[PDB]
RNA sequence: UUUUGCU
């Protein structure tokens, strides 16, 4: 596949209290087991690579 | 809406 960094202006690095993400818990939908990264509720699957929807 | 979390 091909990766490759265009620009950046401000830098990330979100940080600054986070209620009480646990190791175990998800930053998503706030659900206990799964991480963000496996949240059910990604713009991913079943069919159709294409986050940020654009039609209603 | 929420990835604000090292492989
Ligand atoms: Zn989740």
């Amino acid at each position: 596949a091909t990766v490759v960094s265009g620009q950046k202006q401000d830098r990330q690095g979100g940080e600054r209290r986070r209620s009480q993400l646990d190791r175990d818990q998800c930053a998503y939908c706030k659900e206990k087991g799964h991480w963000a990264k496996d949240c059910p509720k990604k713009p991913r699957g079943p069919r159709g690579p294409r986050p940020q929807t654009s039609l209603l």
